C-alpha cells in the first residue's frame, strides 16, 4: 500500500515488487543501480527498499536543505538499521535529543588542541608500518595493502583510543587484536540484512532475544576490557580518545554503558574506512608514476632528507591534499547518504511525507559528467586553488555535511596524511602483474575493490 | 536453497524468484497458469509456492501410483494448509493415522441405503425450489442462480445433517442461516494467504494466538449449537448426517470436538460446490437450447407428467447423467489435486524428495487438446455409452481418485440430479441481456464466473 506513494506524488522511479520492493536491482550493488537511476529519471527518483520508501535527490540546493538547514527541525536521524541491542546508544545510531547530547559531549574530543597533542602517538606507527613494509620490499614480493594499512588503522585506532600499544600485523594472535579487526563494516546487501529489509517487522522479536548485528562475543570482551583499563588500570592523565571521555564524566554526563559504545563505535567506523581509502590512494598513484613522482617531490621538498612530519607542515603539503581529494571523489566509501523526515516537510517545491528515508547518491554525484569533466579520469589538479572553488560542497560529500557529517574527518585526514608522508618518504610503488588495470569494485554492498590491492614495493636507498 | 531442487533433478519450469518463488505467475488464476506451464512444459513441470516445491503430473500412469498405488505409503496427506486450530481434526485436514481413522468412521455415512433413505428429505425441497424459482418466473425478471441454487444447497445441508427445515432465501435473517452462509471456500490467491505462502513460518505463531481461517464467530455458534440438538434436543432416531454421527460413537471412538469438526467441513465442503456446479450446468443448457430440450424430453418420458423423482429413477436418466458430467468436464471446481510425499520415492521413472507437494492439474488435463476434441466445446455426447470408453479415469478426475477422493462424490450427484429434475419439470432457462456470452472465469483462486449467472425462466404451463 505504500507501494503507490511516488505514484501518489507524480516522482519517477523503478516500479516496486510485491514485498521486495526494489531491492532485486541491487544486483549489481548500490554505486550502479544509483548511476542507472540517476542516468534514466534525471534529478529526483523514488524507490521502495521492501516497504520502506527512499527519495534520492540530487539537486545542490536542496541536498543543502536536507544536510544542513532542516537538520534539527526535520533531518536528524539516519534510518533505523536492526537489531542493534545496546549499541543502540552509539553516537552513529542514536536520535533526536540522545543524539544531540553525545555530539555535544563528544565534539571536544576531536579538537586541533587535541588532534595536535595525538601526533606523536600516530607518528610512532609511522615508522612500525615502514619498518613492516620494508621486510616485504627487500625480500621483493608484491604487496597486500589492504593487510599493511588495515594494521596500520587499528594501531593508531588502539593506542589513540585506549593506549594499547601493538604492533597488530606481527601480533595477529593478540586477544585485542584478535577481537578489534572483527569490527568490520556492515555488508547491507548479504543474506541476512536482505531478509531485515523484507521483513522489519521481525527486528523486535531479534532485539528482546538479544540478538545484535554486533558480535555478542566481540562486544563482550571489550565491554568488560574498557573496565580494566579504566578501574584497574588508569585509577591512580594520558593523551587518547577514553582519558578524554573519562575526564569528561568528571565534570549531560555520560553513563558507563554508553561510553564503550563510542569506543566500539569509534573503531567499527574508523578502522576498515581509513584503510579502505590508504589502499585507493597508493593504488591511483602505483597507476599514475607522474603524480607519484610530484607527490614525493612535494614531500622531499617540505621535510627534506627524510624529516619527520608535523602537525604544522601536514597542512603545508598542498598535493598532499589534491591527490586524497581527488581519491576520494573516485571512492567515497559512504556511497550514499541518509536522513529520515521526521515529519511532512516541503523542501523547495516537493512535498516530502514523514517516515521517507531522503537519499543523495554520494557516489554517481561524485562520477556526474555534468559536475564533472572525464570524471572516471584520475585528475588531481580538479582540487588545486584555482580549479577548487569550481567545487560545490554538497556534490562533492565524501565526509558527509552539516551537523551530523563526519565527525572524524580532521582525525582521519591528519591520519592517512601522516601515513602516506612516512610511506612514500622510504618507498615507491608499481603495479605487479596480478595488479588489476583498471580497478573493479566489489558488485557488493561495500564500496571495496572486487579484488585486494596487490603492489609492488621498493626502496629510495 | 530449495529453489535449487528442480534445477538439480533436471525438471524444468519457471525459474523461482527469491522468497516469492513463482506466485506472481497466478496474476491470472490457477487454472490459466496450469494452462500455460502445461503447453510450454509438456508432461511434467516443477515450480514454489513461496519456498514449497510443487511438482505437477500429467501422465495418466504416473497419477494412478501418486492418487491410487502409493496413497497409504507415500501420498497419504493433502500439503498443510495454514491456521486451522480444532479444525486439525477435520478430515479433509487431518493426517496419516488421524485421517485413516476418520474416514473408516465416516464411510458408513455415505452409503446408497443411507443414501436412498436420505432421498424423500432432500425431495422436499425441490418442491421450495420451485415454488420460489416460480415467483421470480411469473414476475419475469432474469434469476440469480447462485442465490437461489445456495438457497437450495443449504437447505439440503441443514436438514440431511442436522434437520434444521428453514427456507434459508426466504429466511436471509435466520440465525442457522447468517453463521453457515458465512462459510465459503477459501481463495488462496487473497492477500492473507499470499503471505502466509511466503512466510509459512508464521503459522505457528498464528496457532498460538488462536488465530484461525475458520471465523471464529461461526464455528463457536456451530459448536455450542450442535451440542443443543444432542443433549437439549435429540437425547429422548432421525435421518441424517448427525444422528449417522451420534450413534456412531455408541458402538475408533469419536471424541466431542471431532463431531462437530466434521459436521463444519461438510458444508464449508459441500455448500458453495453443489451450488457452484448447478449454476455452470444451467448456463451450458440456457446457451444450448437443442440439449435442454432433450434433457426435458428424456425427464419427461422417465417422470410423466411431472411424477416426483426416485433414487432409483434418478439413476435411469442416461443424458441427464451425460450433461453433469460434461459440465464437471469444463468446471472441475478443484482445479487441482494435492498430495505429499511423506518419504523419498521413484515413481515410473523419476525420484520425488521428502515434503515436495505432487499436483495433477484436472482443469488442464480436462481441456487437453491431446485426449479431447475440440474440448472449449460443451458436446454431452462425450460421454454416452458408446464414446464414455475413451475416457481415462485419471485425466478426467471430478471427484479426484484413490482412497482420498470426494467421500460426498455419490451424495452431490444425487443431489443435484435431483434438484435439476424438478427444475427442468416445471421450467426452461433462457439467456437474458446481462448474460455474457461466453462464460468468463474469476481471474481469482476460485473456479467461479466473473459475473454471476443470471438467467431468465419460463413455466411449462
Ligand atoms: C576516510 C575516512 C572516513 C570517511 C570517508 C568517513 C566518512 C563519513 C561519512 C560520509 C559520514 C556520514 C556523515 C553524514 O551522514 O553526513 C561519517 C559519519 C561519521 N564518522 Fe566518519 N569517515 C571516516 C573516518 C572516521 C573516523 C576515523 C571516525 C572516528 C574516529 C569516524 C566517525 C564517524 C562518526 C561517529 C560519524 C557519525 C556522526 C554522527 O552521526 O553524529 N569516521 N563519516
Ligand atoms: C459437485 C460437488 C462436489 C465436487 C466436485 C467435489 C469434489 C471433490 C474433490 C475433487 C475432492 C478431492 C479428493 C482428492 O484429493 O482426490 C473432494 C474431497 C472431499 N469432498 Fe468433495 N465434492 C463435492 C461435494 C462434496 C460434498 C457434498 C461433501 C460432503 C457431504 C464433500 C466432502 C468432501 C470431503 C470430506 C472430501 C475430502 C475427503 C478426504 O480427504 O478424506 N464433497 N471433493
Ligand atoms: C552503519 C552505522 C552503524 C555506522 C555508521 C558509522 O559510524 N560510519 C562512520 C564511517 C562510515 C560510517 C557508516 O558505516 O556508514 C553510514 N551508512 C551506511 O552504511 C548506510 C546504511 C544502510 C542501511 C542501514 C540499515 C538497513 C538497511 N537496508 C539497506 Br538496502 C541499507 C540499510 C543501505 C545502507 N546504506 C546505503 C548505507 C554513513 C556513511 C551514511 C553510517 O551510518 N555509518
Ligand atoms: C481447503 C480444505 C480445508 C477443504 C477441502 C474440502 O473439504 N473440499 C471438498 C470439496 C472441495 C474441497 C476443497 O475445498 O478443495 C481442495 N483443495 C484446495 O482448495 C487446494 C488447496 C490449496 C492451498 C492450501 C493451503 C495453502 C496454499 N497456498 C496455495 Br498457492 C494453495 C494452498 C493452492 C490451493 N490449491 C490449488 C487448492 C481439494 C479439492 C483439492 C480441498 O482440500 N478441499
Amino acid at each position: 500500500h505504500s507501494h503507490g506513494l511516488f505514484k501518489k506524488l507524480g516522482i519517477p522511479g523503478p516500479t516496486p515488487l510485491p514485498f521486495l520492493g526494489n531491492i532485486l536491482s541491487y544486483h549489481k550493488g548500490f554505486a550502479m543501480f544509483d548511476m542507472e537511476m540517476h542516468k534514466k529519471y534525471g534529478k529526483v527518483w523514488g524507490f521502495y527498499d521492501g516497504q520502506q520508501p527512499v527519495l534520492a535527490i540530487t539537486d545542490p540546493d536542496m541536498i543543502k536543505t536536507v544536510l544542513v538547514k532542516e537538520a534539527y527541525s526535520v533531518f536528524t536521524n539516519r534510518r533505523p538499521f536492526g537489531p542493534v541491542g545496546f549499541m543502540k546508544s552509539a553516537i552513529s545510531i542514536a536520535e533526536d535529543e540522545e543524539w544531540k547530547r553525545l555530539r555535544s559531549l563528544l565534539s571536544p574530543t576531536f579538537t586541533s588542541g587535541k588532534l595536535k597533542e595525538m601526533v606523536p602517538i600516530i607518528a610512532q606507527y609511522g615508522d612500525v608500518l615502514v619498518r613492516n613494509l620494508r621486510r616485504e620490499a627487500e625480500t621483493g614480493k608484491p604487496v597486500t595493502l589492504k593487510d599493511v594499512f588495515g594494521a596500520y588503522s587499528m594501531d593508531v585506532i588502539t593506542s589513540t583510543s585506549f593506549g594499547v600499544n601493538i604492533d597488530s600485523l606481527n601480533n595477529p594472535q593478540d586477544p585485542f587484536v584478535e577481537n578489534t579487526k572483527k569490527l568490520l563494516r556492515f555488508d547491507f546487501l548479504d543474506p541476512f540484512f536482505l531478509s531485515i529489509t523484507v521483513f522489519p517487522f521481525l527486528i523486535p522479536i531479534l532485539e528482546v532475544l538479544n540478538i545484535t548485528v554486533f558480535p555478542r562475543e566481540v562486544t563482550n570482551f571489550l565491554r568488560k576490557s574498557v573496565k580494566r583499563m579504566k578501574e584497574s588500570r588508569l585509577e591512580d592523565h594520558r593523551v587518547d580518545f577514553l582519558q578524554l571521555m573519562i575526564d569528561s564524566q568528571n565534570s549531560k554526563a555520560l553513563s558507563d554503558l554508553e561510553l564503550v559504545a563510542q569506543s566500539i563505535i569509534f573503531i567499527f567506523a574508523g578502522y576498515e574506512t581509513t584503510s579502505s581509502v590508504l589502499s585507493f590512494i597508493m593504488y591511483e598513484l602505483a597507476t599514475h608514476p607522474d603524480v607519484q613522482q610530484k607527490l614525493q617531490e612535494e614531500i622531499d621538498a617540505v621535510l627534506p632528507n627524510k624529516a619527520p612530519p608535523t602537525y604544522d607542515t601536514v597542512l603545508q603539503m598542498e598535493y598532499l591534499d589534491m591527490v586524497v581529494n581527488e581519491t576520494l571523489r573516485l571512492f567515497p566509501i559512504a556511497m550514499r547518504l541518509e536522513r529520515v523526515a521526521k515529519k511532512d516537510v516541503e523542501i523547495n517545491g516537493m512535498f516530502i511525507p514523514k517516515g521517507v528515508v531522503v537519499m543523495i547518491p554520494s557516489y554517481a554525484l561524485h562520477r556526474d559528467p555534468k559536475y564533472w569533466t572525464e570524471p572516471e579520469k584520475f585528475l588531481p589538479e580538479r582540487f588545486s586553488k584555482k580549479n577548487k572553488d569550481n567545487i560545490d560542497p554538497y556534490i562533492y560529500t565524501p565526509f558527509g555535511s552539516g551537523p551530523r557529517n563526519c565527525i572524524g574527518m580532521r582525525f582521519a585526514l591528519m591520519n592517512m596524511k601522516l601515513a602516506l608522508i612516512r610511506v612514500l618518504q622510504n618507498f615507491s610503488f608499481k603495479p605487479s602483474k596480478e595488479t588489476q588495470i583498471p580497478l573493479k569494485l566489489s558488485l557488493g554492498g561495500l564500496l571495496q575493490p572486487e579484488k585486494p590491492v596487490v603492489l609492488k614495493v621498493e626502496s629510495r636507498d
